[PDB]
């Protein structure tokens, strides 16, 4: 279930990381405004990188605090707050994270692997909401 399914993104974070952000960069390219140094580089360009790693990887170490934090894919209401005062995430909408979790619920259902991906569907949804509460547009 979605506890281990922290603990298996975890196992492999960097590799799952890049491969999570490329699925969310390439269903919705639009996305790619927010991160200009990106642009015009395919997949394994982007991967050979070592700051794509490195960025990568420390998002979903947060992702993962987040969601081991959570209860019942419900996130704290001070995790949605720090996500939402982060100077890095000044431009951004509850509508860049609704897309992001879709981009990750499409790639663990099309993996070989027994995610539970609805557990990340409710915990995505239940993110969304907390941002708005924490005061996100
Ligand atoms: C739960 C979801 C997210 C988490 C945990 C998170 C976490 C982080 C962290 C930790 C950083 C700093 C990374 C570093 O030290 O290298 C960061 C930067 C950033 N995040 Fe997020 N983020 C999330 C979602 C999003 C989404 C949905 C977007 C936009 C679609 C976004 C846009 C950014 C941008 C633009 C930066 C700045 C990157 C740069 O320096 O060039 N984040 N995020
Ligand atoms: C949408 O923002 C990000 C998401 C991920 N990821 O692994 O989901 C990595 C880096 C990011 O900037």
């Amino acid at each position: 279930g979605f506890k281990q399914d922290i603990a298996t993104l975890r196992g492999d974070l960097r590799t799952y990381a890049q491969d999570i952000f490329l699925a969310f960069l390439n269903k919705y390219p639009d996305e790619k405004r927010n991160f200009k140094n990106y642009v015009g580089k395919s997949d394994q360009e982007l991967k050979s990188m070592a700051k794509f790693g490195d960025h990568t990887e420390k998002v979903f170490n947060l992702m993962m605090e987040v969601a081991d934090r959570a209860t019942d894919c419900v996130p704290l209401a001070s995790d949605a707050s720090t996500l939402v005062q982060m100077k890095q995430h000044s431009g951004l909408t509850t509508g860049n994270f609704e897309k992001l979790f879709v981009a990750l619920v499409e790639y663990m259902r099309a993996s070989g692997q027994s995610f539970d991906s609805q557990s990340w569907d409710r915990f995505g949804k239940n993110l969304v909401s907390a941002l708005s509460s924490a005061g996100m547009k």
